[PDB]
C-alpha cells in the first residue's frame, strides 16, 4: 500500500481526522503540542537500559532538567502534560516500544496519543474545549494517516513501518 510521507520535522496545525506517525531516531524532545488555553503536550524517547538519568529537555520554550529511568530492554515514549502556561508539566502516560514509533491525532473534542506496550498498544485522550488551534512541534521525520485507516496506524506502532 502506500504510506503519505515521510515529511521533515516542522511546526503545523494538523488537521483533525489525520494521524501523525512519529518515527525518530536519537532526538529526545519528539512533539510538543499546545492550543495555548488547555492543552500541552510533550512526548519524550528514552532509549532501553537506563537509570536515575538526569537529562535536560526544551518544552515549550522552557529548557527543564527531568530525570528519567527506563529498565526495560525497549524505549519508552513519555507523555508529559499540563493544562495551563503556569503549571508544572506531569507525567500522564507512558508508551513502551520496540519499533520506537509513536501518534498524535486531532478528533472530535480530543487529542489521542497511544500508550501501553508493544504489540498491544492502544489508544487515549485528553480532551480540550479549543482543538482547532493545538498546534504541533514535530521534532521528527513523519508520516500521515487517515483516520478511516486508524487500524494501519495501529499496526506500525505495534509492528512497525
Ligand atoms: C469506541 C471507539 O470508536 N473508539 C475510538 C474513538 O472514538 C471516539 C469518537 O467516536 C468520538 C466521536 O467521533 O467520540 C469519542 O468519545 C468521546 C465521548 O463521546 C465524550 O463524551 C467524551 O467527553 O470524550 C470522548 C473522547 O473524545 C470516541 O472515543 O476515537 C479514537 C481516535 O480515533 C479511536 O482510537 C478509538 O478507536 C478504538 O480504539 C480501541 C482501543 O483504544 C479499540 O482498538 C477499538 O477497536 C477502536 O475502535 C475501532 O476503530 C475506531 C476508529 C472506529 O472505527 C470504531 O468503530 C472501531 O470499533
Amino acid at each position: 500500500g502506500s504510506l503519505d510521507g515521510p515529511y521533515q520535522s516542522t511546526s503545523f496545525k494538523p488537521p483533525s481526522d489525520y494521524w501523525i506517525l512519529l518515527n525518530p531516531t536519537n532526538q529526545q524532545v519528539v512533539l510538543e503540542g499546545t492550543n495555548k488555553t488547555d492543552i500541552w503536550v510533550a512526548l519524550l524517547l528514552v532509549e532501553p537500559n537506563v537509570t536515575n538519568q538526569s537529562r535536560q529537555y526544551t518544552l515549550f520554550g522552557e529548557t527543564k532538567q527531568i530525570t528519567v529511568e527506563n529498565n526495560t530492554n525497549k524505549w519508552k515514549f513519555f507523555e508529559m502534560f499540563r493544562s495551563s502556561v503556569s503549571a508544572e508539566f506531569q507525567h500522564k502516560r507512558t508508551l513502551t516500544s520496540d519499533t520506537k514509533l509513536a501518534g498524535f491525532l486531532k478528533h472530535y473534542n480530543s487529542v489521542w496519543t497511544f500508550h501501553g506496550e508493544t504489540p498491544h498498544a492502544t489508544t487515549d485522550y485528553s480532551s480540550t474545549s479549543n482543538l482547532s488551534e493545538v498546534e504541533t512541534t514535530i521534532h521528527v521525520e513523519f508520516y500521515i494517516i487517515p483516520r478511516s485507516q486508524e487500524s494501519k496506524c495501529v499496526e506500525y506502532i505495534n509492528t512497525g513501518l
